[PDB]
């Protein structure tokens, strides 16, 4: 709910992408090929995310 | 808890959007301008996404 708090929008949508992509892995068994599939996108692109976020 | 349990990436994205507007409007009580500065965007921006989110504006 801090979310809410934050100012920004910008700030906002990665700090929420980076709390829904780590709530992901932990309930998927920390696999980038199962996770990226199940949420919907490539794992290029799900890899290019850990890094710019976590 | 509503976000968490979506399942794409990209829609829970504009859950997430949505819901933070919708809050940022309340808080400025629907002043469009005052709520684009205050998160950051362009008014025409904010107006373009207040659109396609669906977002409902009051306030007079
Ligand atoms: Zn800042
Ligand atoms: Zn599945
Ligand atoms: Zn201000």
């Amino acid at each position: 709910s801090y979310l809410l708090k934050i100012k920004e929008l910008k700030e906002a949508k990665k700090e929420f992408e980076k709390i829904f992509i780590e709530e992901k892995l932990r309930e998927y068994d920390y696999d980038l090929k199962r996770t990226a599939e199940e949420i919907g996108i490539d794992l290029s692109n799900l890899y290019r995310k850990i890094k710019s976020l976590n």
